[PDB]
């Protein structure tokens, strides 16, 4: 063709691809609205079965908007745009941990995420949680979770903290099994040792002061 | 399923991990393949820029083109290092690769024919398919890229052209790179890698002009 | 016009233009000059009193805006806006510092208006940006955050109750902002750290047994 | 009030200030593109030029439409509010109806002359003004835009523009020269100037020289 | 010999960019496998921060001298992989883990004996030798940044042997930390990756004589 | 042993070390120096053969400054203290290569510049040139040509910028047959395509005036 | 002149200046040195104290001939212009100093006592003084050794000396209320002061819950 | 003394420094202002009478630094140096832009001290620091740089010949100084430059048959 042909036919899937970008923001900006709405009703920390349920009922909208962002794009283009979800699918990871932490003090599968997210496991294709996410979304939770023990001292809940130090100190032996390769989650996988370091000190100076 | 222990979860993942890894070493080893055959690539054609050599276009291409073979196989062969529908998850690997070879298969086109090769024939010459059958495509992005760097090739060919004596290059390099600026020109750039790149064309269509003036002036019309 | 009318002219509304930012950066030099003086007079934490010595400054915040308000015409507020923005915000912050000193509450926008006697939004002539207040409410949890840790070594262990509840308030009145502006958002990760900061204060104290 | 009415309160004005950005940015998107047809049938150039200025006066039709729609997207009170988001499509603007008059006249298009082609209104009137800087950056492009001319002029056979462009330029460059350059950003693209001022002048001296 | 032509000149130097580029590649191979080890060493060690295991410190300590079997064959691998005498040129590769089996070593021994490894001791626990017998040997920067992070373990050890109901590794550990501190105020540290790692020893020594005003204002003396 | 036998131990390593990078230091200082006064000589050209052998000249004293440093450390310890003297070994590489281009038009060999200062060949122990500090003196010497064709124009000999262009051409050519991974090397390299480039330019500002 | 020569003649000044902070860093080695050796001879102390104190003042000594030493190095003129060189020295030095004084005396050198001791020179005289961020500098450190101290000394069984130091330090932080620091390097160091108020305080709170 | 009395104290000696610093800053920004002034007499390259009239205002630039005299002792030189660095150094430039423009040939550093009416260091009371005038040498290579290129645009073909010459026996004149400043050699890494592009000038000059 002619360069004028070449390039007239270059600006439509130009706009094909700009008209995707766009819808997918749209979406995105609707989840990482929800997303906030989810960080409020458990921040309330700081009746956890209610936030919890209030919690999960609000993950319900993540599923319909997500199906609905999964009709902006051909599926087997998911990684095309990964971009511009991975912080907030990052975070829904994270608070979906959150809730099945507060309320069975477990660490949510991988796969038990996706069905939260009303996202659809690695077999099918679509919308898919990558393990590089994940693993960030665990590691924002520790961080989380050491800040929730050193306030529920302050609230007179001087056990939780007992559980939280089992249960960073199984992340970060967990973390110990994996060589990490990714630069960004390396740099975060970094953080986990200071969250470790904070929630065995809480749990030190309750043993000195007496409760164990 | 339901719940499981931290350990089976990171002892899980770790395979996963592990295998990812995998995946992308194959990837970067094809990949340092086709690094290797771009730069031997590169060489045949920079011929034209050293006096000599401009005297047989033809043979530089024919070799070329007999390289691109390799390319055709070690791409079918990468093709087997990674599952097709994760394409755009390793892309990054095999960019600044891709947008060279792009960038040379355009060089060897322009040579023999002075026309700017399609996206679509790029991809029967690098051994690859179109958008239309599931494997490994070239995008857009990467395309234009291509083009640009071919832009920066030909500001500097034309250049060469007259020290060899050859002052009709010059003229068809500086219709064809504004014909490039104008056709970029109807176009809404929003990668900002991209975006910047294009900002050099402006220079090459500069240097081209000027070559042209060099010459007007000189009396060559 | 000749290519030589049209640059002696430009001259002079450039010459006019710099005029402008002259007597804006006058005033201004003035209002930093106040607001240090009065952050001092709050640095002191009798501190009720200090909050009324305080108030009394911004009176003469009052007038040397209304000063400022003939420097530039009304209408190109935000062409000139960026000389006064840090004062501004930091007039915003001093404000809101008094307030919750003696009120334990968060200033409204607008009253922190009525307080350095600039007109709201519907009134026209000096309005007060959303940004630059929410500037300076991010600039109050910052001090605030450094106040829980004095009051401890002071003796007052309820003050630092108080304000991990606010700031984290804030915090929370945050996250529902969808902030856009570059700028405030790199402040507003800056409240991330004074909630820590503040939390601390209160684990220590409630270690402690207050 | 209490914290969360404050914010929840605040939300609203957030959300409706961008809403405003958005409807901006819309109408905005639409002036570069059609700045970007103007530019072409133009560039064109590097006789025929008449007819392209006609064209391109056609253009700069929607241009005035499409502003005095951007208009309507924000209140005038905050017009240097939202500077910022057209700025680069103004200057953009300037240079070209700028461009256009010099091709058909060979002379300095006016602030004011260029605000009535862009369908904007003069300083003795509020809402969409033409701001000095970005007046004076348009020139700039325009000078630069016009050094390009001159070679490409020559090389078309004309070996007349390129004498008009040179003293055209160096007027210019006084002009500039008497002026206490306050802005910054702008002092930078000044000092492109004297580059657009030798290369017009070398074309002169070749021509000079060869006859 | 004389002169040559710049292509001779450069394709002989190809041989010498590729022969390196080997040996990094084979060492970068082993160091992985020693980092590796490192690692799994680490774990079996880190069982005393945890509540139980602090039980039977002998137990851990014998795997751990245990794992440090590998470290010596890959140790006398990774010798195989470049010439002796180029030690220092490569060293980079291997720094981190080498500062870490250092670190592991010492730990070790502390967790039996409670005093300090000499370098020299480190380097017969790693499997190579000292400064006398070409070959592998252990920097002095790197044994003291070995040192100066097991000063943060055991920082760290006291805090949790509390918490453990152990009220007598504290006092050990403060004492001992506190001769490590003296020990380093009498030299003059000019490395400024060490110096600055220096600075956070001032930290341990705070932290752990905390922990035994804790125990002594609760009665433990 | 104790701790405080330990580390009286390790202050005995450390002050012998840091007279040897103090010994190494001072000797460096003087071919930095030596090194100065040799691109002076030749920098003249922006007598060919005079400042040539002026330059051959001082690199004696580079010959007995080497040796001299050469007994600061056991040769087999050469690595460990390379970068004290990196930048000087470059830029003396740089200055022979130079001195060779300018009399020769050739390219000092990596076994060449060994002869001219003092140095052994890799065969031998002690001091040596290692690749990389090579190509990076013949990526200097581009440099330093590409910047005199313009002076040569300026000056009147329009003949060298053509020799000049041919060298640096073949250098591109030469150093396109590698696969340099160093970072600082290819940071370099990369500017390679600029001197190539300009060379270029001033060959056809020649050609379209006349002279060829 | 040629420019050759007014260069050549830079370089014989510039290899003077040279030399002279060679001899300076030479000396302040030997400064940092003895510092650290009383550092050590103190810091025996986390009764023996006085003791300590003699074999502390018996090192300054040599601080005496060392800085006198240094003062023969450079011309007073000059004092301030190399002040860097010495500069972590110097406060190293008032602290200790300071410190040595505590320990005997339970009281706040003065700054010419301490210019006493280190075999300076005060206010009335040139050549080697002790500048007043310096000398802050000093302080602000001695306060954080102190914090250090009464910790380590309950746990030492003295449940005397954190009473007086929490007293001492909340004296201190009251005299660095009343001054306007322009400085701001010290400005920082001495927003760790308050820390050093709380820590001393607490240990008091312990003593005074415990009996 | 008591603690209290020895802050009390320093109090004092803190005020009085401040002092010294205010005046100082005062007295610069007369500096700061002049150099301005001056700079912009000479930027407009009849140029040997804007020496004089150049030559003319450092005569208010005498009286001023005698001024500045007074403001602290000449002993404590090196204590409040860092006040004046920048237009010193800025005036260094300016006499040797000066004396180029004039001689075509550089200042020397003596004759620098006593244009800016400042004693040289045989005579106490204010000297010029080695640092500071070569940085105001290097700051002439950077105008230099830029002036030859007007003075192409501006029909003057031989000034750029001669200026690159210049530039040159700088750049040998600084490689011969074993520069240790860590600041005057960050700005020494722009002679290079300067050089490049001064030497490009008189390329095109030739090229084009000048």
């Amino acid at each position: 063709m002619s360069v004028s042909e070449i390039f007239v036919e270059l600006q439509g899937f130009l706009a094909a691809e700009q008209d995707i970008r766009e819808e997918i923001r749209k979406v995105v900006q609707s989840l990482e609205q929800t997303a906030r709405e989810i960080l409020t009703l458990l921040q309330g920390v700081h009746d956890i079965p209610k936030r919890c349920l209030k919690a999960r009922e609000h993950f319900s909208t993540v599923k319909t908007h997500l199906t609905s962002l999964k009709t902006k794009f051909p599926a087997e283009q998911y990684y095309r745009f990964h971009e511009h979800w991975r912080f907030v699918l990052q975070r829904l990871v994270f608070l979906a941990a959150f809730v099945v932490y507060l309320e069975t003090e477990t660490l949510v599968t991988r796969e038990a995420v996706t069905e939260i997210l009303g996202i659809e496991p690695d077999r099918e294709k679509g919308f898919h949680l990558d393990v590089e996410d994940y693993l960030s979304g665990v590691l924002i939770l520790a961080s989380e979770l050491s800040r929730l023990s050193v306030n529920s001292v302050t609230a007179g809940d001087y056990s939780r903290p007992l559980h939280i130090s089992t249960f960073i100190n199984e992340l970060d032996s967990g973390f110990r099994l994996l060589n990490l390769k990714n630069d960004s989650l390396r740099k975060r996988y970094d953080g986990l040792k200071y969250d470790v370091k904070k929630v065995e000190e809480v749990v030190y100076d309750l043993s000195i002061r007496g409760f164990n």
